[PDB]
Parts: C-alpha cells; sequence; structure tokens
C-alpha cells in the first residue's frame, strides 16, 4: 500500500490535506504550496512552531509494515534551520533521521540512536533538491538503511523506542525552526496480498513499452490442492496493475471458458513478455481433473495439453484460449537403449525378385546404434542413426564407409524425419529417401533373413529413439503396418503391445520401452522473449521460450518450448542431459529435473536453475535439490553445469522448492542477475521460510550472499523488473497466501560489500 504527497497546483489535489494527510502544526508553524522553477513544492514554515504532516495506520498496516518492512522516499530541498524529520512510527519503536543545516550551512543528517552526523552537502549543493530513501528490511534484526540521492549514507540503522504512531513530514520541533520544500513524499507498506490461498503457484511479468503495466498469475485451487484430484477444480486466474503493482484490477478466470463443466483441472502460468508486439503471452497447462503429473496418474490417452492467452497492454484486453497441444506434446513408441539393447523383429515373406518400400518416421533423441533395417531373403539394409561429435544427425549404411551428414542444425537433429527405403528388383538397388528427398542409393549385404526390424541395437553403445510409424509395402500391399503415433492416443482397450501385434522383442542388458509422452506442463514461472541472439547459430532474436515439464512415463525432465513466430507455432528442444547408473541388471538412479527458470546471459546463452526431484545422488555424485544448466544453441540443447548446483547460493533452503531467476538492467547499460528462493529457519536448513534475494554480478558463475526480503513463510516466488531502479516480486507467504514486494534493487545491491 501506498501513502503519499505530491505536489501540484491543481485545485482539488493543491494541499497536502487533500491528498489525506493531517496538519500538525504548533504555535506560528505553517505552509503554503511554492511555485519556483515551475515545480510546484509545498513549503513547511516551521519558524517559531511545529510544522508538520501526519498520517494515521491501522493497527492491521503497523502490524503488515513490521512484518513484511516498508520504505520512504522524499523529494525536499532545506531551506533554513533543523529538525527536518520524515519518518515513521509505529506504536512501540521508530527509525528517525534528522536532517538539518549547520552553521555553516552544509546539509547533514544524524540519526536518533546514533552519536555524530554525517555531511551529505556542501555549497550551493546544500540548499537544492535531493532524493532522499529510507529502506527498512524485515527479520530477526531487523534494520534500516538510508540513501541519499541513490548512495548509501549509514546502513543497519537499530529502531529506538517511541510511543508515537504515524507516518510524519516537516519540522518536527516547537523549539528548533526549520523550513523546507517538498515536491513529493511516498511512504509504502511491503506484502499486500494479491491472490489467497488455497490459491498457489505465482509467476508474474511487467511491460518496458508501457512502463508501470504488470500482469500477475495463479492458480485458483477450488477445493484446494494440486491438479489431478477429483475433490478440486483449479483454474489460471490474473490480475493487472497500471501503476506498478501497488493497485490492482479485478481477479479473472481465464480457463473457466474452456472448462464448462469442471472437467479439466488448469496449471502452471508461464507469461512471457514480448517487448516487440507489447503484448503478454501466458502458457498453462490442461489436464483431466481426476489426473495429473503427481504418482504419474496422467496417460497419453488422456486430455493433457497446453494453452496459450494473449494479453494486448495497449488497451487492456485479453484474448481467448488458443490450443498448442498437437505442436508439443509427442505421441510416439519410446526405446531408450541406455544400458543395453533392444530390437523388434517381424519375418516377412518379401520377394526380392519384385519392388518393395518401406517407411518408417524417427526421431533420434541421443547416442548411436539406432538402426531400422529391412532384409528381403537375398540382401539385408541397414540404416544406423546417430548424433556425432558436432551434435549433428548421421547415417550409416551397411557396406558404405562414408557416413551421410542428414543434418547440422541441433532443431533439425532432433526431430522426426521419415525414412523411405525404395527396393528397384531391376536395378537391384535400395534407395533412400529423406523428407520426400533423395539421398543415396546402396546395395545392402548378402543375407538369406527376410524380416523388418527397428530399434537400438547395441548394450555397449547408448541411445534413444521415438518412433511414430513403420510401414512395409511390396506390390501394392501392406505386409506390416505399425502407427505408434495412433497407438499411443488409444485407451487401454485396444491392444498396443508390440510382442502380441506380430512382432518378436530381442533384448539384453538394461533398457526401458514406452508409448508417448504421458503429460507436457509448461512449469512454475515466467518465459523470456530472447534479444542476444545475434551471434547463435540456429537461433533469432524475439523467439519466445520457457522450460516446460515433460513426462515421458515415469520420469520427469525438462525441455524448452519455444515459438520462432511470435507465439502462433511452437516447437520442444531436447531434454537436459542428466546421469545414470544401474545399481545391477535392474536398479535405475538418475534424476528428475522439474520445475525450472531460465535467464538470457550477456552473449547470449541461455543459463538455466531447475529444481530435482525424488533422488539426487547418482554414481556417488550429490547434486543437491537445485541444479543449473547452460545453452550454447538458444535452448534446443543442454549441458549441465558441473559444481554450479545449490552451493553456488550460500544460505538457500536444503528444502526442494520452485526458485526464479531474472535478469536486471540499470539505466548506465549495467546488468546482473538476481534469484529469488527460501532460506529456511535457521538460514540453510530445510524449511520454506525467509525468503532471500542473491545477486549474480559474473554471468552465474557467482553469487553474492542473501538478502532477505521476508521474515516468516515463504515458498514459491517469482521476480521480474518493473523499471531501471526496482523489481518486483510475488511470493507465497502464510497459509499460501501470495503477497507483492516491490525492491529498490539499486539501493539494496550496495548492502551486498
Ligand atoms: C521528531 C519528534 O519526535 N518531534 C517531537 C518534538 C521533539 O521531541 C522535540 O522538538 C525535541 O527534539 O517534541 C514535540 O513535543 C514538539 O516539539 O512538537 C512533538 C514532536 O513530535
Ligand atoms: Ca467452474
Ligand atoms: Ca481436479
Ligand atoms: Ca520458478
Ligand atoms: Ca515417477
Amino acid at each position: 500500500a501506498l501513502f503519499d504527497y505530491n505536489a501540484t497546483g491543481d485545485t482539488e489535489f493543491d494541499s497536502p490535506a487533500k491528498q489525506g494527510w493531517m496538519q500538525d502544526n504548533t504555535n506560528n508553524g505553517s505552509g503554503v504550496l511554492t511555485n519556483a522553477d515551475g515545480m510546484p513544492a509545498w513549503l513547511v514554515q516551521g519558524i517559531g512552531g511545529r510544522a508538520q504532516w501526519t498520517y494515521s495506520l491501522s493497527t492491521n498496516q503497523h502490524a503488515q509494515a513490521s512484518s513484511f518492512g516498508w520504505r520512504m522516499t522524499t523529494e525536499m530541498k532545506v531551506l533554513s534551520g533543523g529538525m527536518i524529520t520524515n519518518y515513521y512510527a509505529n506504536g512501540t519503536q521508530r527509525v528517525l533521521p534528522i536532517i538539518s543545516l549547520d552553521s555553516s550551512g552544509n546539509l547533514v543528517v544524524e540519526f536518533e540512536g546514533q552519536t555524530g552526523r554525517t555531511v551529505l552537502a556542501t555549497g550551493t549543493a546544500a540548499t537544492e533538491y535531493h532524493k532522499f530513501e529510507l529502506v527498512f528490511l524485515p527479520g530477526s534484526n531487523p534494520s534500516a538503511s538510508f540513501y541519499f540521492d541513490g548512495k548509501l549514507i549509514r546502513d543497519n540503522i537499530q529502531p529506538t523506542a517511541s510511543k508515537q504512531n504515524m507516518i510524519v513530514w516537516g519540522n518536527g520541533s516547537s523549539n528548533t525552526d526549520g523550513v523546507a520544500a517538498y515536491r513529493d513524499i511516498k511512504f509504502e507498506i511491503q506484502g499486500d496480498v494479491i491472490f489467497r490461498g488455497p490459491d498457489r503457484i505465482p509467476s508474474i511479468v511487467a511491460s518496458s513499452v508501457t512502463p508501470g503495466v504488470v500482469t500477475a498469475f495463479a492458480e485458483k485451487r477450488v477445493g484446494g490442492g494440486d491438479p489431478g484430484a477429483l475433490s478440486n477444480t483449479n483454474d489460471i486466474i490474473t490480475r493487472t496493475s497500471r501503476d506498478g503493482g501497488i493497485t490492482w484490477d479485478t481477479e479473472l478466470n481465464l480457463t473457466e471458458q474452456i472448462n464448462v463443466s469442471d472437467e479439466f483441472d488448469f496449471s502452471d502460468p508461464r507469461p512471457i513478455y514480448d517487448p516487440s508486439s507489447n503484448t503478454v503471452l501466458v502458457s498453462y497447462a490442461r489436464w483431466p481433473t481426476d489426473a495429473a503429473q503427481n504418482g504419474d496418474r496422467i496417460k497419453p490417452w488422456m486430455p493433457n495439453g497446453i494453452f496459450y492467452s494473449v494479453y494486448d497492454v495497449a488497451s487492456g484486453n485479453w484474448q481467448a484460449p488458443i490450443d498448442v497441444t498437437d505442436q508439443v506434446k509427442e505421441r510416439s513408441f519410446q526405446i531408450a537403449g541406455w544400458g543395453g539393447s533392444e530390437l523388434y523383429r517381424r519375418n516377412t515373406s518379401l520377394n526380392s525378385q519384385q519392388d518393395w518400400q518401406s517407411n518408417a518416421k524417427i526421431r533420434i533423441v541421443d547416442g548411436a546404434a539406432n538402426q531400422i533395417q529391412v532384409a528381403d531373403g537375398s540382401r539385408k539394409y541397414v540404416v544406423t542413426l546417430s548424433i556425432d561429435e558436432s551434435g549433428g544427425l548421421v547415417a550409416n549404411l551397411n557396406g558404405v564407409s562414408a557416413p551421410i551428414i542428414l543434418q547440422s542444425e541441433h532443431a533439425k537433429v532432433h526431430s522426426f524425419h521419415d525414412y523411405e527405403l525404395q527396393y528397384s528388383a531391376l536395378n537391384h538397388t535400395t534407395t533412400l529417401f529423406v523428407d520426400g528427398q533423395q539421398i543415396t542409393t546402396w546395395a545392402g549385404e548378402v543375407s538369406q533373413e527376410n524380416n523388418i526390424q527397428f530399434g537400438n541395437a547395441d548394450a555397449q553403445i547408448d541411445g534413444r529413439l521415438h518412433v511414430q510409424k513403420i510401414v512395409l509395402t511390396q506390390q501394392g500391399h501392406n505386409l506390416v503396418e505399425f502407427d505408434a503415433f495412433y497407438l499411443a492416443q488409444q485407451t487401454p482397450e485396444v491392444e498396443k503391445d508390440l510382442e502380441k501385434l506380430g512382432w518378436t522383442k530381442i533384448k539384453t542388458g538394461n533398457t526401458m520401452s514406452l508409448y508417448g509422452n504421458a503429460s507436457v506442463n509448461p512449469g512454475p514461472g515466467h518465459g523470456i522473449t530472447l534479444t542476444r541472439q545475434q551471434n547463435i547459430s540456429g537461433s533469432q532474436n524475439g523467439r519466445l521460450i520457457y522450460p516446460a515439464i515433460v513426462l515421458d512415463r515415469f520420469f520427469l525432465n525438462v525441455m524448452s518450448i519455444y515459438s520462432d513466430d511470435g507465439g502462433s507455432n511452437w516447437q520442444t528442444g531436447s531434454t537436459l542431459p542428466i546421469p545414470f547408473r544401474w545399481k545391477s541388471s535392474s536398479i535405475l538412479e538418475t534424476l528428475e529435473p522439474s520445475e525450472a527458470d531460465m535467464v538470457e546471459l550477456q552473449n547470449g546463452d541461455l543459463l538455466l536453475t531447475a529444481r530435482l526431484d525424488f533422488n539426487q545422488i547418482v554414481n556417488g555424485v550429490n547434486y543437491s535439490p537445485r541444479q543449473q544448466f547452460l545453452s550454447k544453441d538458444g535452448g534446443i540443447t543442454w549441458s549441465l553445469l558441473e559444481a554450479n548446483n545449490a552451493n553456488v547460493f550460500s544460505n538457500i533452503s536444503t528444502g526442494t522448492v520452485d526458485a526464479s531467476i531474472t535478469r536486471f538492467e540499470q539505466s548506465d547499460g549495467s546488468h546482473f542477475l538476481l534469484f529469488t528462493n527460501p532460506q529456511g529457519n535457521p538460514a540453510g536448513t530445510n524449511g520454506r521460510q525467509n525468503l532471500g534475494l542473491w545477486f549474480s554480478f559474473d554471468e552465474g558463475v557467482t553469487w553474492k550472499g542473501p538478502i532477505q526480503l521476508v521474515n516468516g513463510a515463504s515458498a514459491y516466488s517469482d521476480i521480474y523488473q518493473l523499471d531501471s531502479e526496482n523489481a518486483i516480486v510475488i511470493v507465497e507467504t502464510d497459509n499460501s497466501n501470495m503477497r507483492i514486494l516491490r525492491m529498490p534493487i539499486t539501493l539494496l545491491k550496495q548492502k551486498l560489500t
């Protein structure tokens, strides 16, 4: 909440009294509106008496200020005298700076409870306008910091005993004469509730084209709880502010319109602000109301998907939801030959004396030894697909020495492609076509085998491939047909077991296979629009991107979901690379990245921070509850940053929870990163308490100790830059009530060192 006075000549507000303040003078104390350089100001005349203005707060507001912190900003000029007291007192204590001009005319400040003084300005500057700021941070040892024209003057100011209870500005003394002119006074209490529990999972973004416009989101949880519960119906809600996050409009339900009979739960609002169009595009997940991510209950044949809504900042209008599920939710049969081999073979009766054709729509997730083969009783033709050292897609044909580079662009390297083999009986050769393009022709190798086979073929070579369709035809007749794209989306009644569909499974070592992805989810927090991609091959400025959560069947991981056309068409990137180990031919030990957030570094690389759920130890290495990753290709592929985990954030909570990360750019052009997460209580322990703020001045290599922003419950949070000097934070607190904090980042940065 904001309590202020803005000097103006406008009749309706031409005095502090018309702006809610109460006059509190004595004897000859008075005041008058003064005009100088075309800028009005209120002149406090405390000569021969006290001259001040006060604002009373409710018992509840004082309690809120003490619990969540406050900030007082003043723009004034001291003309003469002393005891210029602009401060805040509650029914117990106060932080009191005393401003004055000394006998020589210097502008100085003293603090009740401290000895001595500090000279702020001398010469003509002593009687010119200046901006004063007092910031109070909550905590076990609450203290305030004083700033003069943006510069830290005194830190760790301890509150002093006082029975006064009110916000005050002016000359607070009947005996000491003081005269000062005020252009503006602002007292702000932090922590206003924007969304009430049981609603949860906050995110926020702000407009740079239209300063002051902020849009926040959360999950409206009727019945409470995570999505997937029969006892709840969850939707996405939003509120907008046009004054920098001070006042907010009516809570708006964005998904109710596409949840007409409460058959779904919607979750994880992931907003992205696009400066090119001055719009906010928020993506979110849909789930059948009775099954979701938790416990892997969601299945490929269920209504999980992703939708987005667009907000036009200029006119302040929202647009109806748009479904993009078919673009980002993969449907396929997946074979992970990680630590083993798994092939499927169907014996056939091909006639080598006549033409035949085979088609296989395949995507290579990683590794090698991934193949598709056809043997016709005379010759065997095998295509082995792999990812080379450069990250390109390579094909090797049996009997042909030189490998064939199919794709070099990372996005194309891991996408689905249609591999068609056309055998010519007259020419005794087979031609390979990829996506309709003729690639090469070869003779294969002598063989008496007659079959079609696919999968990962080497227990000693890791590889994962996904298949959507496999067909074999001869003389206008389909000998074999496996439509995994179709089967993945069917209910359990439909037969999907390959071994029951005419195929023989040949497996060695440890492997796993499954149908399509069970679900996709944008995750909690905000997304970003890239702007420093000029030197990133395959990427582009303007790309909209967020780190989504994908569940194949049993395990969670993160992958980028992005759009290079403003949000109309979306694509997916590769999942994060994580270690794995089989404690034997049976127990899988790996990681499960989930709630993630990313930021674009100065050189175009993307830094991602992810929550690590469930198992965190692999082969004796503890990856902690949080791990950072880096992408050098616009978010298509990632690399795990060794030793860059929870340990880089001093005093961070040891419990798994969602965090937030964002870029902050100052007016001078300089920049740095901001990160929010609970510290725990005591700090460094497991608990969703005391939200902290960390800074990185070296592109995420190191972070500077946290500044505590909240004293009490603190769970999920999101932070975003509001303007050149402030950042806005939305955070879950008591009973998950989500509150707003507006932090003076350029001032707080000075409390670090
Ligand atoms: C900042 C402050 O507390 N000012 C208070 C002063 C000071 O205690 C004395 O001037 C000594 O500095 O005492 C008053 O009775 C007064 O003079 O009007 C009330 C006023 O609120
Ligand atoms: Ca409803
Ligand atoms: Ca539900
Ligand atoms: Ca987050
Ligand atoms: Ca699981």
